[PDB]
């Protein structure tokens, strides 16, 4: 049993369980009850349920024995939108709610209880959120995030309650393919990952920012850039005042419509000029005193009047408007609508309390919750306990100028809060980083904005940890992927019955060639090419935040560094990671030996061109106009919705094979040659059949003296091995030395590789 009950859950229960005579306890025999419009809802509950009892017996049913699940109208006051009741009972389960949300939730609270214990106490409790919006911010912009991620993100927020994601994304633009610079998300993937956020009551907003940051929208469209009194434009912002421009903005905002299901629309509205100043563009100005009538209308007039107008647009398809407080701004002729939500962040300009008092529906996106991968924040570096354990901050609490804090006193007009997730360098850390990252921030916000606060039974973060964050374990259903398909070792790579793929500087479809995987900690794989002793990386081409997004972008050779160490929080020791990340790739099962190859942070797939792919890449990019396309046959980078190649990626076939070793690891100049490395390298045969005449040539390197001649083994027998060395002996040469040793027999042809220090 769950014993003290409820004590071991996120986020706690926000009433007690009244305990009760005896218990239940979930087997394979029982089902899940519930009703068909609930079905997807349930369908969680059921795989978990499965995994739980060691079967697969368990399903969702109209009629049966077990857990109930009753959606009662009737309830709706008591309850409200997202309450529930759970009652345990010897009989079985019983979950109550007024609609749809609440009765997940009791799902997962279940969920919660039988994955610690089967047999659960007898009782009941009633829980209710404290917060309408429970949310994070995902900027899933100009870098990419792997619909798997999103997917496993789904259910990360689910179990924990939290009920709103904002994503700021860019979704494959029909209307505009000039301006589909990667990253995108096709739409078909946008609506599978919408639909599953749908059965698990979670609000998707879309975000396209504007009138700033639009960088990734105007690169290839000059004539909607802002333009100097020089007529200078810049793909941040977008001419307010063209009306083919605002027709644009307007024209995304309807091909959103068709795939978010949300009754949001957010148009970020971070502050315009982005830190310049609004004389420098007089267009503006002329802009604002012409719609408004007014002679004294300012710039600052035309970003509210732009704001209001796509208010007007939005709430004419039943829509709410949704913006940055840093996007109020002071006004003359123009004052910003009232209807619109205020996502508050920054500590200036009007005053959160004041704008709450004004009517103002406000969500807490607080810059303690913050973070990034380029510059890491506070809780980040030291996690969430300088929040939890002062008693001065909550929900309530916003972020105000020089460091103050400010008590929102009008309460009922805070929908909630949100921790927010920003790349700000795409490189420096990968996905799966930051999916390790949010853990205890994602457990910390759902507690305090579902229950108000934290546990009553929880002094300190420390407990919170040590009794809830550390025992409640993530949904069994959270993972997607074989994070590690392919053991570390050695492989060939080709093409389903085709050729190999070889990289000796570029890549290209080769044929007989030899790779080498080496696992990650963050569940990535590094490529090797053992004849060229480079590793398949991306590094070349058009890039967001020192990430390659140019489509069909060359991967190319890079020296092979580091790759056994991942890094969160603080970061501390995170060097190397424009050589390290780029060169690190997801395999992702394709079944019967198949690999989908995606690099780690460009998030394209590895891919074989066609010669008749089409992309705005391939002709210009921002204002530059540059041919790249690739030709058939050509080796790319391609995303997701552009190919279909996989990779056969299955363990080396060949009959020899070479290991070479020195001895020491360090080599010194010697006149003597005690400092001289022996470098004995043995052959194995691995096939059948006697391989005889085995040459052994050595390598040839400036400043180190070593012997010249070449080593022949007469015979190897199959499974047996054979061994040759070389002495090497630095003269003018010091640091690292890589040795590569060249192994011949018949018509095959193998390498082996040594390191030695030169001291
Ligand atoms: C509201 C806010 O926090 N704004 C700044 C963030 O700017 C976002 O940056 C991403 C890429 O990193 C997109 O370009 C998006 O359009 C921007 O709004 C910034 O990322 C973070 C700090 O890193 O906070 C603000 O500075
Ligand atoms: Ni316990
Ligand atoms: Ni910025
Ligand atoms: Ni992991």
């Amino acid at each position: 049993g769950l014993v003290p009950r409820g004590s071991h859950m996120i986020p706690a229960l926000t009433s007690n369980f009244k305990a009760a005579e005896g218990s239940w306890t979930a087997t394979q025999g029982i089902t899940v009850v519930r009703p068909e419009k609930f079905a997807a809802s349930a369908q969680l509950l059921v795989d978990e349920l499965n995994a739980y009892t060691k079967g697969t017996a368990i399903k969702g049913a109209t009629a049966g024995t077990g857990i109930e699940i009753v959606l009662d109208e009737n309830q709706k006051a008591d309850l409200g939108a997202e309450g529930y009741t759970l009652t345990i009972a010897e009989s079985g389960v019983k979950i109550t709610a007024a609609a749809q949300r609440g009765a997940f939730w009791g799902t997962r609270t279940l969920s919660q209880m039988l994955r610690q214990n089967l047999t659960l106490p007898a009782g009941s409790v009633t829980d209710k959120p404290a917060y309408a919006e429970r949310g994070v911010t995902l900027c899933a912009c100009q870098i990419n995030f792997s619909t798997e991620w999103i997917d496993r993100f789904l259910n990360e927020m689910a179990d924990l309650k939290l009920n709103s994601v904002l994503m700021e994304m860019k979704l494959k633009s029909d209307k505009f393919p000039v301006a589909n610079t990667f990253s995108y998300y096709s739409r078909d993937d946008v609506k599978k990952f919408v639909k599953k956020a749908e059965a698990y009551g979670i609000d998707v907003i879309p975000e396209i920012n504007s009138p700033g940051h639009m960088n990734i929208w105007l690169e290839n469209l000059p004539d909607f850039q802002l333009k100097d009194q020089s007529g200078k434009g810049n793909a941040d912002r977008l001419d307010i005042t063209n009306p083919e421009a605002i027709k644009f903005y307007k024209t995304l905002i309807d091909e959103y419509d068709g795939v978010f299901s949300t009754k949001y629309w957010h148009m970020g509205a971070d502050e315009y000029m982005m830190g310049a100043s609004y004389y420098s563009y007089p267009q503006l100005a002329k802009y604002a005193q012409q719609v408004t009538g007014k002679a004294n209308a300012t710039g600052a007039d035309a970003f509210t009047y732009f704001i209001n107008d796509i208010n007007n647009y939005v709430k004419a398809k039943g829509k709410t408007l949704r913006i940055w407080n840093d996007g109020i701004v002071s006004t003359r002729a123009v004052t910003l609508d009232k209807d619109i939500v205020v996502e508050h962040w920054l500590g200036s300009g009007r005053s959160p309390n004041e704008l709450a008092n004004d009517g103002y529906k406000l969500v807490n996106a607080n810059l303690n919750l913050y973070f990034a991968r380029l510059s890491p924040y506070p809780i980040q570096k030291n996690g969430p306990a300088f929040l939890y354990n002062d008693p001065s901050f909550g929900v309530d609490v916003f972020q105000g100028p020089y460091s103050r804090s400010i008590k929102v006193k009008k309460a009922e007009n805070i929908l909630g809060a949100k921790l927010s997730i920003w790349p700000d360098n795409g490189v420096k850390q990968t996905e799966n980083e930051v999916e390790a990252d949010v853990y205890e921030a994602m457990r910390y916000v759902a507690q305090i904005t579902w229950g108000g606060g934290n546990p009553a039974d929880n002094p300190t973060y420390a407990d919170f940890k040590e009794k809830r964050v550390d025992k409640v374990k993530r949904s069994p259903m959270w993972n997607n992927i074989n994070r590690k398909p392919l053991e570390d070792g050695v492989y060939t790579i080709a093409q389903p019955d085709g050729k190999d793929l070889q990289l000796s500087g570029n890549a290209s479809l080769g044929g007989n060639d030899e790779w080498t995987l080496t696992s990650t900690p963050d569940h990535y794989y590094q490529l090797k090419n053992m004849t060229s002793n480079e590793c398949l990386s991306v590094v070349s081409g058009y890039k967001h935040l020192s990430t390659v997004t140019q489509v069909g972008a060359r991967p190319e050779a890079r020296p092979c560094v580091d790759v056994s160490q991942t890094f969160t929080g603080n970061q501390t020791g995170n060097v190397g990671y424009e050589e390290r990340n780029p060169q690190k790739w997801m395999l992702l099962d394709a079944g019967d030996g198949k690999f989908k190859v995606v690099n780690a942070v460009t998030l394209q797939r590895l891919a074989v061109a066609k010669g008749t792919e089409e992309h705005i890449d391939f002709t210009t990019f921002n204002g530059v106009a540059k041919d790249t396309k690739p030709a058939a046959g050509e080796i790319v980078q391609f995303p997701d919705d552009m190919t279909d190649d996989v990779w056969t990626i299955k363990p080396s076939t060949r009959s020899i094979s070479a290991i070479a070793e020195a001895t020491p690891k360090q080599a010194y100049a010697s006149k003597d040659g005690s400092g001289a490395s022996t470098i004995d390298v043995t052959v194995a045969n691995n096939s059948k059949e006697k391989v005889s005449n085995v040459v052994v040539t050595p390598p040839v390197k400036r400043g180190w003296h070593i012997d010249k001649e070449p080593k022949t083994i007469a015979h190897i027998a199959p499974g047996e091995s054979a061994k040759v060395s070389f002495q090497v002996s630095p003269e003018w040469y010091r640091g690292d030395a890589q040795f590569e040793f060249i192994v011949t027999a018949g018509d095959e042809v193998t390498k082996a590789s040594a390191k030695v220090k030169a001291i």
